[PDB]
C-alpha cells in the first residue's frame, strides 16, 4: 500500500482505460488530520531531505486551522475534497446523517509585519510540502514510463502548482510552465523534463492573477484567471479529488 | 471560403465545443482529382515558394495512379477518405447505389535504380506538397491564437508527418517530434514552436519503424509501430477524414 511522496498510480478499469490516482486527496486528508510523517503511507527520501521536518510543521498549521472549522462540528454529521485556487482553499462538503479553508491565502494580506510566526512559519512549511510533493511527482514520472502515459495530464496537480508559484511571488520556470499548461501530456513532460533548465517582465508587471468580479442581487461571484508563461489568461476552476 | 495552404479552422458546434477542420480531406481530394493549383480553395504564398510548381507535379502523379483504380470503376457506383501509414495509403470506400492507394511506399522498394523518373519525380513533389502543408499549418498556428487551442491536438496530421520523416529517411527534428507526439496541444506547440531549433544514432541504428506481423488461416495482419524521439514504440493506426 505504501508509496513514495508525490508518486501517482495509473489505474486500469476495463469498460482497460487509464485513471490517474494522483494521491492529492491523501496529502490534504493527512495534513487536516494533522498526522506526523512517521506514521503515513509515505522509503529512502534522499532526494527530498527535511521531509519529516516540513511535513509535521505543515501538518500542525493545517490541523490547528481545521479544529476552528471542527469547533462547530456535529456528532451525528464526507471524504470527497475539492480545491479552489489561488488561496489553496480546501473545500469540505458535510452530510447530515459545506465549509472552506484557505491554507495559503495569496489574494488578501495587506498586513506584512502583522502576519505572526504562528501563521507565517506553518505556511512556509505548507509551500515546502507542496513543492516537495511536486518534486516527488516529477521524480516518479521521469523514473517510470508507461504506455498509458500519453493519455494523462498535469490537470489535477494545478492547485498545488498555482499556490507554489503564487506564494513564492506574493511573499520557478518549471513550476510556472506546468501551472500554465494543465493540458501537459505525461509522455511529453517526461521527454521535456530535463530540457526545462533556465522572471518575465510583462507577466510580473501585471502579476500572475486577474480577478473578474460580477454582482446580481443574491449574486456576487469572483473568477480568478492566471496570466500564463505564453500570455494566455486561463480560468482557474475548482478541482475535486476522491478516495 | 478560400483559405491559405495548410490553414485549419476551429468549429463551434453547440451541444459551443471545438471541432478541428484540419483540411487534410481537401488536399487528398484535389490531388486524386488532379486539380491544378490555379483553380483551388488555396493568397500571398511568399512563405511557400514553388507551391504551384510542386502542387501540380504532385497532382499529376496522384491522379495518374488513381485512374488505374478508376479504370475498373462503375457508372452506378464515397467522399470519406481514410489514411494508412507509413506508405501514405489513401483508403477509398465505394458504395453500390473498398480500394487502397500507397502514394509514398516507404516500406517496400528494393529497386533503387529501378524506380523510374515518371514515379520518383512525382513522389519528390508529393513529399514537397506534404512538407509545405505542414509548414503552412505551423505558420497559421503561430499566427493566430485561440481560447479553444488548448483543447486541440496534432493527432490528425500524423500520416502526413510520418510520410514526411519516412520518405526523407528511406530515400527534420521538428517534424519528428510532432510525428512522435500526436497528443501535442495546439497552445503548447505554439509556445514551443520557435524553441524547436537544432540524427539520433540509436533510433536510426534500428530505423523509424517496427512491423509486427501475425497469421490465423484467413488472418494475415501487419501492424506498424513508430520508434519515437523519446523511444516509445507507438502504434500507427488508420486516420479517417470527412467533408
Amino acid at each position: 500500500e505504501r508509496r513514495t511522496f508525490g508518486s501517482y498510480k495509473i489505474e486500469e478499469i476495463t469498460i482497460k482505460i487509464p485513471i490517474l490516482d494522483d494521491g492529492i486527496f491523501d496529502l490534504i486528508n493527512y495534513l487536516l488530520n494533522g498526522t506526523h510523517f512517521d506514521k503515513t503511507h509515505y522509503f529512502d527520501y534522499s532526494h527530498l531531505p527535511t521531509l519529516e521536518r516540513d511535513f509535521n510543521t505543515a501538518s500542525n498549521y493545517v490541523s490547528e486551522n481545521y479544529s476552528i472549522i471542527v469547533e462547530e462540528i456535529d456528532l451525528n454529521k464526507s471524504e470527497s475534497i475539492s480545491l479552489k485556487s489561488p488561496d489553496f482553499t480546501v473545500v469540505l462538503e458535510y452530510f447530515k446523517k459545506v465549509r472552506e479553508l484557505p491554507l495559503l491565502p495569496i489574494m488578501c494580506r495587506e498586513s506584512e509585519d502583522s502576519i505572526s510566526e504562528d501563521i507565517l512559519e506553518g505556511e512556509g512549511a505548507v509551500i515546502q510540502v507542496l513543492k516537495m510533493f511536486m518534486k516527488g511527482f516529477l521524480v516518479h514520472l521521469g523514473e517510470n514510463p508507461n504506455s498509458y502515459d500519453r493519455q494523462l495530464t498535469i490537470e489535477k496537480y494545478r492547485p498545488l502548482l498555482i499556490s507554489i508559484i503564487g506564494y513564492e511571488f506574493t511573499v520557478n520556470h518549471i513550476y510556472y510552465q506546468l501551472a500554465t499548461f494543465d493540458n501537459y501530456p505525461f509522455d511529453l513532460l517526461r521527454f521535456q523534463l530535463q530540457s526545462l533548465i533556465d522572471i518575465k517582465e510583462r507577466i510580473e508587471k501585471d502579476g500572475l492573477f486577474k480577478v473578474i468580479t460580477t454582482t446580481n442581487a443574491r449574486g456576487q461571484y469572483q473568477s480568478v484567471l492566471l496570466r500564463g508563461i505564453n500570455g494566455s489568461e486561463s480560468y482557474l476552476n475548482l478541482k475535486r479529488y476522491r478516495k
